[PDB]
């Protein structure tokens, strides 16, 4: 028999094993000649495997590189203009790659070239409430700074926009203890802890989902008219540079002006957290002097696209993908991933070869240039996007498959919730003390939903991975999953060594997984979605999930709105039309799920099957979201404070945020009552594409 | 049998002559308490001829009305402020309504209001060509001046834009005999040519698409979120206002200054057609004076929307639309269209009742306010977008059936040409002379196509009426039919008592169509295509027809190009990219045709229907093309000089419009290029929609 119980069991933790090993012996970069190999191995794996075509899809990108003959590094420097201190110029290798070549050194990629020196400020994590408090309530002005943030909390490129927006000259951006070593486990290479020496690299663009820098709204191609630098979007105008905490430890002991507002400005290092401007009286006339010389150059990339013809569906697409470029050896990001996709290939191809297909097109996908700002998967769906939005049935994600060994991370759609939970029940918990148990169960007990007793917790998706495009632009179902930490004991942002050169096999191999069964877990859960998307005579997805979801969103919008119900009497803001459109959308979608359980004919089912499939779909307006056009969604976009995060709706929300201090109330609040207008607009509608049709 | 010669024997003459009796006894104004009637009686007639369903849609959105009390009027002032002529306040009514009430006096919708006073500067249809002159050839500046311009060649809101670009301060608006009486007929009521008193009302906006000027991209609803006046899309910033050409000769008469440059400037009066500024010196003292004291006002409009649920795919609308509000009678415009329309909703009733249903479902509406912009079809089309754009197979427009006896007009998309053909083949002409010959002998005898021996001539879609939304927004395959004049011998514009008080059921019956033969030919064409549009099939559309235009848009647009072949070397302006997709989309449609041709298998069916109905689809880009973002699809746009014309690959056309006299060279040739990538991308993506989807 060929179903799902078959391709599940075909994946082989052992084989996920010598795939990581394959994908992680040498620093994969995009745009470099060893990461376009890399593509060429995974094209023939993939043919070999059974898949009915694969392809290299290329694309001429901006990418940014340090300047190999002319080394980033940031100094102290005396009266005289001598440099008494300089940060490192790379991180030192790990045991047995201390003679690998083509390490890039830590740099924050896209950042301008330039030599400003100057004062330091320290402004915690460069969260948008950092700099409010910097400069409503202790008076410090960052106008002609340097400020040094420490990393964590939010996506770095939302901290540079709010250094450039203080005024900041330059930012200098470090991995506190705090925030990236864990209390009693050590250093790589003996635990999985970021040394002293390590560096998280990392671009800081503000894309809001434009894709490559040159070309927003069309691919990359061979006859592209590109944008001058000038007009590019997203590029940073002050220089940026990464370090770890025993040079951050230089910069900050010297640190004067004011004392740290409060312990949430401390970190781990022995030094004061002092805000500053500036040193304490001795050094008072040290300044620190940044050296950047990084350049931004249009580049090739390649994505390998692979297709699985549907037997039945075949213009139905459901894409599996991730990317394979990786800051260096990619150990966790993305090769963990990318070997769980490798392995599922095979698996799905196995069955192929025994004469099965899937019902529906399944479409693998290896991106190039996610670390540069989901550059391949942008550009790729920029081409095909009238494919992608009459034809897409859902995009399943494929990067990091663990950032820990505890429980399930989901973060999807709701109309993907009652598919994972029903997935989840029929495969086995890989977790001490649950042998014998489901993985619903494990993950449950572990991570229990908020609102619900006895399910598990399933978040939003937010942004900063290659499911950017295909959801919050164009409207297709998206979902990611992997195996994390526990949330609750550890305090500590994503997992130590991201983006170092020490997250290499060794790490995964030692510390995360060694037996590979949370990859295998991971495996099944990926494979598994993609397995009933392509398979299932009726998609898997309840509209009623929706509904429930959007209720909890208004009621939360409503109260950030309710902080101010002496503006809301005098503009007459209401929300009535928002949840009036909510309690039809729920009306409606219990009307359609009657007839879904209730209706022999293809007509009726592919009829149904397409409502299932635009209902996604229905909340893109085209007309964009406020100065972010590419953000389309009008339930979920990812947070204007933290790309990372996702927040719902999304235009209310950044209407209503810190809108006590604008100077003008009542086109303040008209604006909100218009993203008001917008969201009940859109919510009706997509109910009703769930009405009967005629 | 039920079949399309069923549907058609069903039509008949008589009925649609009744109906036309019936719809134009009294004035229905958009807006009005008797155009609300007359949308109820077409509401209960629909629900008695069989239809499933038959709503009304009603929106509020801003309408434009004289003041009853305040009437609008042009004088010529001596030097004492002492008014010494004023024109018209109403055209005479016609014999037998004299006695009507709530005949709305000639005004141009929209004006703002005021009482500007000024020397008078003639300038000609008030086209850009005609503004180059007197700017750049003649040196005559029209700032802070009256315009008067002749109703002729151009959209009247295009006029209005070109004056107040020109930076005049009023504009008056008349009809030439030169343009509105044809050489040897008597004006109404003894013949069909306008009389001097006779005066065309009409609205002066430019929303490029927009819709209701007060909430552009949402549906004018109960709870919408409206722009403030001074934020509306398209209003006019100077006052206007039309007259009949016997006002028209005392304010010309007088005219002093430069003498007309050319012939082309002179139309029929017995006056100089001096272009001013200003009057001869006898009467340099006087100047015109405006009072125009309109108000925009919001207001309820009512759509009628019909639905017979198709039997096999319901989700699946053939749409035919036309509008219901008239400016006074709408003896021609629109109710001999709306004749029509009644006439084939109880012909394909007739069927239904007999047990008959279409395969697809076919929409029928009854639109509301086109004549203030086109508003009541792109409000619903704003609220039902998603519904339109995965469903929406084809729209037939239906506004005047007749502007002439002559032979047949259609303007279409490519994709419908080959289903005009073989209709037209099938129907009987109509013509005297043309006795047993079909509609497609006599209309190819008068009315060749340019391009190729023994066809008709097909013209492109431009617009000003209500498929905009569906074709130039949405991107639905959209066609219109009618009878009209011979452009050879009538150098006359549209039909000369347009939008008059004369325009009246007797203008119909007298002079135009006394056995309702032609519209009965007309009503056959626009039946006939949606029968086989809601019935065929395989979808009657042949993407061929689309490859052999395109390198004809291809071709003239590299024409125009070649004029700077100096700026083409100087910028590397090459048109390869756009050429190479016109000649990949013409292979894969011819692949896709013989797939199409041999292909019992519904999905592929279903598939190649699906890849069928999203070509129109594929031409659309999300982004809209410069500074008109309701203008989406790449192909084809209302031309930026006058609406009603259609532009092709408008982005290029209007980024090398002017070219030459742009001061920033480099740059004005650099958006040149980047149009040809955006239509180049677009073609090529188009042709991929046809491609094998996997
Ligand atoms: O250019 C780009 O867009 C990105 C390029 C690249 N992409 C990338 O590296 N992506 C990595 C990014 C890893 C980022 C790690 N990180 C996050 C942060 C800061 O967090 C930002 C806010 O995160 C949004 C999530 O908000 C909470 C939602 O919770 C989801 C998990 N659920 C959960 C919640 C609570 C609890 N508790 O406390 O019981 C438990 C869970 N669990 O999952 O168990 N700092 N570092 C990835 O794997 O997607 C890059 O970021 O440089
Ligand atoms: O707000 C709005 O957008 C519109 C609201 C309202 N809408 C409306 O009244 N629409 C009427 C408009 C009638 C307009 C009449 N008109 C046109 C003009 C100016 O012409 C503008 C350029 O016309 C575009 C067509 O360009 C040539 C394409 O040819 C189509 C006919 N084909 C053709 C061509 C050549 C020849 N020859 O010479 O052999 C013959 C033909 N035939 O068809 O036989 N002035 N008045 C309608 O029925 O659509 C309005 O305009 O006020
Ligand atoms: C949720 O679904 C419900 C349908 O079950 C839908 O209800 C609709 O609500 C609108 C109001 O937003 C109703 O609109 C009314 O329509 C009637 C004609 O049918 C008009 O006469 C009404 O206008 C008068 O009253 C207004 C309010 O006092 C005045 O402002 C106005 O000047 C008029 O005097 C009004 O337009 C509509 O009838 C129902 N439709 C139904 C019940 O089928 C509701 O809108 C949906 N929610 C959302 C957010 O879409
Ligand atoms: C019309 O359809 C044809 C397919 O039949 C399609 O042809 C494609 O053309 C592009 C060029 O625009 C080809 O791109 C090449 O791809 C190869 C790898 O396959 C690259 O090595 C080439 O790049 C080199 O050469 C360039 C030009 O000198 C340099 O600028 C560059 O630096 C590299 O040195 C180049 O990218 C592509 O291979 C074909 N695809 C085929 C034949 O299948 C054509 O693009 C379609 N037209 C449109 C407008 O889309
Ligand atoms: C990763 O695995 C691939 C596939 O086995 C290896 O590539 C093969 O290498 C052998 C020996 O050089 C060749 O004969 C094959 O042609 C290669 N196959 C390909 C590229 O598809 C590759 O050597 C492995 N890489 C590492 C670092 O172990
Ligand atoms: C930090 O690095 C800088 C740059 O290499 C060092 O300064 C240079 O020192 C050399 C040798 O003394 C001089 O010839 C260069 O002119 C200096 N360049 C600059 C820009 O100052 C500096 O010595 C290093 N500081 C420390 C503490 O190692
Ligand atoms: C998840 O599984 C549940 C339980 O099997 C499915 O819900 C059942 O679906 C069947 C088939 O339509 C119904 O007849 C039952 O009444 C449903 N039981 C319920 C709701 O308790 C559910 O559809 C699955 N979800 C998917 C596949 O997305
Ligand atoms: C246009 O035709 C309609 C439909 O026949 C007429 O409306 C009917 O009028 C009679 C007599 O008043 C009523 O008893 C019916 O209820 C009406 N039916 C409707 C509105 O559906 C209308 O009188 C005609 N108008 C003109 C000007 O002739
Ligand atoms: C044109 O119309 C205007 C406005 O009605 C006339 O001017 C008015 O004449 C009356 C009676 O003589 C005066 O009391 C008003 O004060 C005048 N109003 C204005 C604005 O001038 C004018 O007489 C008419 N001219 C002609 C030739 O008929
Ligand atoms: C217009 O009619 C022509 C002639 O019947 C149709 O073209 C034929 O289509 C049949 C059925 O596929 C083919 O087998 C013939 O070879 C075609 N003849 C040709 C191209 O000369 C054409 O498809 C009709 N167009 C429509 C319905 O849109
Ligand atoms: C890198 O720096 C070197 C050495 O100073 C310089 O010659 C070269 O131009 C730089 N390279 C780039 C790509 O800017
Ligand atoms: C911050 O500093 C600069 C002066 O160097 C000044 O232009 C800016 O307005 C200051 N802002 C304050 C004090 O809020
Ligand atoms: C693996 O799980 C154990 C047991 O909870 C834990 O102590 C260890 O820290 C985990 N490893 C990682 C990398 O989280
Ligand atoms: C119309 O004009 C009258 C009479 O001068 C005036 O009182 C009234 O306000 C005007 N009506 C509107 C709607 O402006
Ligand atoms: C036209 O006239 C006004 C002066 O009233 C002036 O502002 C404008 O620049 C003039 N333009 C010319 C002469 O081109
Ligand atoms: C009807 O046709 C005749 C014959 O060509 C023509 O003389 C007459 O002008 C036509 N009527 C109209 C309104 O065009
Ligand atoms: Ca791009
Ligand atoms: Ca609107
Ligand atoms: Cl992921
Ligand atoms: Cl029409
Ligand atoms: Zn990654
Ligand atoms: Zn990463
Ligand atoms: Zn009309
Ligand atoms: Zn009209």
């Amino acid at each position: 028999k060929h179903n799902m119980k078959a391709f599940l069991d075909e994946l082989k933790a052992e084989n996920i094993k010598k795939f990581l090993y394959n994908f992680t012996q040498i620093p994969h970069l995009a745009g470099t000649e060893q990461n376009f190999q890399l593509a060429k191995q995974i094209q023939s794996q993939w043919k070999e495997f059974g898949l009915d075509s694969v392809e290299l899809a290329h694309y001429d990108v901006l990418l940014s590189y340090p300047n190999k003959t002319h080394p980033n590094y940031i100094s102290i420097i005396n009266e005289d203009g001598n440099e008494i201190f300089n940060t490192s110029l790379f991180e030192p290798p790990p045991p047995g790659y201390e003679n690998v070549s083509d390490i890039v050194p830590p740099f924050s990629a896209f950042s301008p070239q330039g030599m400003p020196e100057g004062d330091l400020v320290y402004v915690n994590y460069a969260r948008t409430e950092d700099f409010f408090k910097l400069e409503r309530d202790m008076k410090i002005n960052c106008s002609g700074k340097i400020v040094i943030a420490r990393y964590g909390k939010v996506f770095r490129g939302n901290k540079v926009k709010n250094a450039q927006l203080a005024g900041a000259k330059g930012v200098i951006l470090y991995s506190d203890p705090a925030d990236y070593f864990a209390p009693g486990v050590k250093s790589y290479p003996d635990g999985w802890n970021l040394p002293g020496g390590g560096v998280q690299r990392g671009n800081i663009l503000n894309l809001n989902g434009a894709g490559d820098p040159l070309t927003p709204g069309y691919p990359a191609n061979e006859y592209a008219y590109r944008r001058g630098i000038a007009e590019a979007v997203g590029l940073p105008s002050i220089p940026v540079h990464p370090i770890g905490y025993y040079d951050a430890q230089k910069l900050l002991e010297k640190m004067g002006g004011s004392a740290p507002p409060d312990s949430s400005w401390r970190g781990s290092l022995k030094v004061p957290y002092n805000v500053g401007p500036g040193f304490t009286g001795n050094f008072s006339t040290q300044k620190v002097k940044m050296h950047i010389h990084s350049t931004n150059e249009v580049t090739r990339i390649y994505n390998v696209i692979g297709t699985l013809r549907g037997a039945v569906e075949p213009d139905r697409y459901v894409i599996l993908g991730g990317h394979r470029d990786s800051w260096v050896f990619g150990g966790i990001d993305p090769q963990s991933g990318a070997a769980v996709v490798h392995e599922i290939v095979r698996s799905f191809g196995t069955l192929k070869k025994e004469g099965w297909r899937p019902r529906r097109t399944i479409l693998f996908a290896s991106w190039d240039a996610e670390e540069f700002g989901l550059l391949g998967s942008t550009e790729w769906a920029e081409e095909n996007s009238r494919l992608l939005q009459e034809r897409g049935v859902a995009y399943i994600n494929a990067d990091s498959s663990i950032e820990g060994n505890y429980t399930l991370r989901v973060d999807c759609t709701p109309l993907m919730y009652s598919l994972v939970h029903n997935l989840t029940k029929e495969l086995k918990s890989p977790d001490e003390g649950f042998e014998g148990k489901s993985l619903y169960e494990s993950w449950t007990k572990k991570s229990p939903s908020p609102e619900f007793s006895g399910m598990p917790r399933i978040s939003k998706l937010g942004s900063g991975n290659d499911f950017e495009v295909f959801f919050q632009r164009l409207g297709i179902a998206s979902g990611r999953a992997r195996y994390t930490k526990n949330w609750e004991t550890n305090k500590f942002s994503g997992y130590p060594l991201y983006h170092s050169v020490y997250e290499t096999y060794e790490l995964v191999e030692k510390f995360y997984d060694p037996m590979f069964k949370y990859h295998l877990t991971v495996a099944q859960v990926r494979g598994g979605m993609v397995f009933e998307l392509a398979n299932s005579i009726v998609q898997p997805f309840d509209c009623r999930d929706y509904a429930v979801v959007l209720r909890k969103y208004a009621d939360k919008i409503y109260s950030i709105s309710m902080k101010h119900p002496q503006e809301m009497k005098t503009y007459s803001v209401s929300f009535d039309s928002l949840f009036s459109a909510v309690k039809n959308f729920t009306e409606i979608a219990s009307k359609f799920s009657e007839r879904l359980q209730d209706f022999s004919n293809p007509i009726v089912l592919r009829m149904m099957n397409d409502q299932l499939m635009f209902l996604e779909r229905a909340f893109i307006d085209p007309l964009g979201l406020p100065d972010r056009p590419f953000y389309r969604h009008v339930i979920y976009a990812p947070s204007s404070h933290n790309k990372y995060a996702g927040e719902s709706f999304p235009g209310i929300y950044d209407a209503l945020f810190d809108i006590e201090s604008k100077v003008d109330p009542s086109k303040a609040w008209g604006e909100v009552k218009r993203q008001i207008y917008v969201a009940a607009f859109t919510v009706q509608a997509a109910a009703e594409t769930l009405s009967e049709v005629a």
